[PDB]
DNA sequence: TTTTTTTTTTT
């Protein structure tokens, strides 16, 4: 490896050519599309990219999900180039905790370690918080993640740093002071939400440079969603209505919302039954109430809901009514279906960028859907070839057996698919994950399998999270019993079903021996940005996005080379029929054999 | 040529 990039030594040999290409084109000013599989060590490649850019003198920003942050700090904690230029991190308020409230909670619930941690400065206690504290050269006190270690059942939202907490409380001081972290280091880590929020603040005229010389976006497929959430302001009624109890026109606003299975989807002002009177009356009834005596945590409820009111005030945004999983509560949203001005503002403030993810391309090296999703200027965009190593598909045997009945939410399909699922559960030599597209489909399957499989069965639901079911899936495997997981939603994309009780030895990993696709993941995306992107583009957008979700669902099986005896099952009979529209999903499966 | 997911951790 003559004349290698900094940190290139610990990069997998397979990704060295891609790292070389990405480094050159990013240095050339292009916004680079670099796609590589999960187990190829994209974190090491990113660390080498950032270090090489940093020693050029570049102010470098690495935007990545907070979960990935700990891996990225470690991967470039020790390479000499970043050691000289320094590596810092930018954290928003939701990372921290109110010392007053979290201590006031520990006394109420008699949690000795929790109160004793806050008494004494809320010092970092985890290895991650302590080590990142040394790497940052800042002491990361009052961290939420540390507080969870002492009491997992703490009401996280009740205790988080709001913007309303007093200036004198240590947590807000630490956050506000650390807003200047980009001053004191060459490479800056943050989440996609932080980058989107920074871009929005830049547009409207602090925590990031005004111009980013080089930007690496890890898990870049999620960056689009972060902009949508940041640019969406949602009004929650029951928390507000309950907070004033401790106005009548707002009750009439809810009654009015009821007049207008699609309820007010992607319609800015075409329906105005009484919303603009009810909005304006709510605007004044909430902002005129006395700040004096308003609880330091209740003024936040007022502020966030008037923000949603004044985001629906402009009329420059779409509206949509949603309902909580717990109960049929009223929620009003003001999102944006066109995100070009904001995204373009980000890309202008960037000299060069590398977009890194495992699913960036629709087919081959075509990143046009991602280029349009993120509004990457075509002049600056660049599509490098992907890295799809052979070992990502080798341990997988694809079975011909499938469910003849087509998925139509019927009881008829549910039992037939359940019989095939039971057949998979018997032959399974480990954990089994069956992927469902709907709550209805998985609840139907649960009704047909709850008695048959008994304790083995895990059902994701409105009351059972993917994280909850993931914990039970690991636990049931710990107890030697072979679980089956009726998974939906986040189980499709973003669960690490690789066993960490077997670090050095992947050949003996059998946490997930059977993956079962019950249905092609069509209709899995309903965001305002994508729904508009579908209305203009047609069913191609539907099929391309479904294939992306399909590849991500298949990516749960193999997470590192050297595993063996992995089973892949796709039961959607449409795959095996003639229909031309299922041709892409056929082609993905064509890379397995026998 | 299709269909309903609750991500994340910003102000």
């Amino acid at each position: 490896p003559a004349d290698a990039l900094p940190g290139e030594g610990a990069v997998r040999e397979v990704l060295r050519p891609l790292l070389k290409q990405a480094a050159e084109k990013t240095a050339a000013g292009k916004i680079v599309f670099a796609e590589a599989a999960t187990g190829t060590g994209k974190g090491r490649m990113i660390a080498s990219l950032a270090a090489a850019a940093a020693i050029k003198g570049d102010t470098v920003v690495v935007s990545a999900p907070l979960a990935v942050t700990w891996q990225l700090v470690n991967d470039m904690k020790d390479i000499p180039e970043v050691r000289r230029v320094g590596l810092t991190l930018s954290l928003g308020r939701p990372n921290f905790i109110s010392p007053q409230r979290t201590l006031e909670w520990a006394i109420d619930n008699e949690r000795a370690d929790l109160a004793a941690w806050i008494e004494g400065g809320g010092k970092p206690l985890s290895l991650r918080s302590m080590e990142t504290s040394k790497v940052i050269s800042h002491e990361l006190c009052w961290l939420l993640e540390d507080a969870l270690l002492l009491a997992e059942d703490l009401p996280a939202d009740s205790l988080l740093l709001t913007s309303e907490d007093p200036a004198d409380c240590p947590a807000q001081q630490l956050y506000v002071a650390m807003r200047s972290n980009y001053t004191e280091a060459g490479i800056i880590l943050c989440s996609h939400f932080m980058l989107a929020a920074h871009t929005r603040m830049m547009q409207m005229r602090l925590s990031l440079p005004h111009f980013i010389d080089t930007l690496i976006v890890d898990e870049a497929h999620l960056l689009e969603q972060a902009f949508a959430s940041v640019y969406t302001h949602t009004l929650r009624l029951r928390p507000l209505m309950r907070t004033i109890e401790g106005l009548d026109a707002l009750k009439e606003l809810f009654t009015q919302m009821q007049v207008a299975t699609n309820t007010s989807l992607n319609v800015p002002l075409s329906d105005v039954p009484e919303l603009i009177p009810a909005l304006k009356d709510t605007v004044k009834t909430l902002g005129a109430l006395p700040t004096k005596g308003m609880s330091r945590d209740a003024r936040s409820v007022i502020r966030i809901a008037t923000r949603a009111a004044n985001d629906a005030l402009s009329g420059h945004s779409r509206l949509r009514i949603e309902v909580t999983p717990v109960h049929s509560y009223p929620m009003l949203l003001s999102g944006r279906s066109n995100l070009q001005r904001a995204l373009l503002g980000l890309w202008n403030a960037t000299g060069g960028a590398t977009l890194v993810s495992a699913t960036l391309f629709t087919t081959g090296d075509n990143g046009s859907l991602t280029r349009w999703k993120l509004e990457v200027p075509t002049e600056r965009a660049a599509f490098l070839p992907p890295v799809h190593p052979a070992w990502t598909t080798a341990p997988v045997l694809l079975h011909k057996e499938f469910c003849a009945h087509e998925p139509d939410d019927s009881p008829e399909w549910a039992t037939e698919c359940a019989q095939t699922i039971q057949g998979v559960a018997s032959t399974a030599q480990g954990g089994t994950l069956v992927l469902c597209t709907s709550y209805q489909n998985t609840e139907l399957l649960a009704g047909r399998l709850g008695a048959a499989l008994g304790d083995r069965l895990i059902v994701q639901s409105k009351t059972s999270s993917a994280a909850t079911c993931l914990a039970q899936f690991k636990a049931k495997h710990k107890a030697g019993i072979r679980p089956v997981w009726l998974g939906l939603g986040a189980a499709w994309t973003g669960i690490d079903l690789s066993d960490h009780s077997l670090p050095d030895n992947p050949e003996l990993d059998r946490l997930l021996s059977d993956l079962v696709i019950t249905r092609i993941p069509v209709g899995q995306n309903r965001s305002l940005t994508h729904e508009r992107r579908t209305a203009i583009g047609g069913f191609r957008i539907i099929s391309q996005e479904a294939a992306w979700h399909f590849r991500q669902g298949l990516g749960r099986l193999v997470r590192r080379p050297g595993v063996t005896h992995k089973n892949l099952w796709v039961l959607d009979a449409r795959i095996y029929g003639g229909a031309a529209w299922v041709a892409p999903f056929r082609q993905i499966l064509d890379r397995y054999k026998k």
